[PDB]
């Protein structure tokens, strides 16, 4: 009952980091916790009490990568388009057009406002460092992780951080 949703769509706010070191060649991912062996990028729900979603983004990238920075960009939003849990067995699925074919319409689960981080210090002890592990990959090390965790809407707020991709 502390979550923020979309007074619009019904997303749920979440704000996360793209933490860079300060080279830009790597970026820090966390393991999921729904998902133990898919690595993601810290991110969590906006709370009513935060004033922006830099606080969030910061609160969570300690809370779940022990992970301290400046903000250095605003990278905007990026939204969960997975369909609901209950589409599997539904009678109307897919919508066509011709010469393309999408998924039938629907709300984004969640709106997600991400920040590049220059990352300034990881610490050994942290709120979840016995429920996740945490490690530096570079561009396409992270790229081939995020589509193995089924998250593109992740990958899209990497590709919009400085991180060099010519590897
Ligand atoms: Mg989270």
């Amino acid at each position: 009952e502390n979550q923020v949703y979309s007074p619009v769509t019904g997303a749920r706010l979440v704000a996360g980091c793209i933490c860079l070191t300060p080279d830009k060649k790597q970026v820090l991912m966390i393991t999921s916790s729904a998902h133990k062996k898919r690595w993601i990028v810290p991110k969590g729900g906006v709370e009513k009490d935060e004033p922006n979603y830099e606080t969030t983004a910061q609160r969570e990238t300690w809370e779940e990568a022990g992970c301290i920075g400046k903000i250095v960009a605003n990278l905007g939003t990026v939204e969960d388009m997975r369909p609901p849990k209950d589409w599997n067995k539904d009678i109307k699925q897919f919508e066509n057009s011709r010469k393309d074919s999408e998924v039938a319409k629907h709300p984004p689960r969640t709106e997600f406002h991400f920040y590049e981080l220059e990352i300034e210090n990881l610490l050994d002890k942290f709120p979840e460092c016995h429920k996740r592990h945490r490690k530096l990959y570079s561009y396409t090390e992270a790229k081939q992780n995020l589509i193995d965790a089924k998250r593109p809407e992740l990958l899209e707020a990497l590709n919009r951080s400085a991180i060099i991709k010519d590897d």
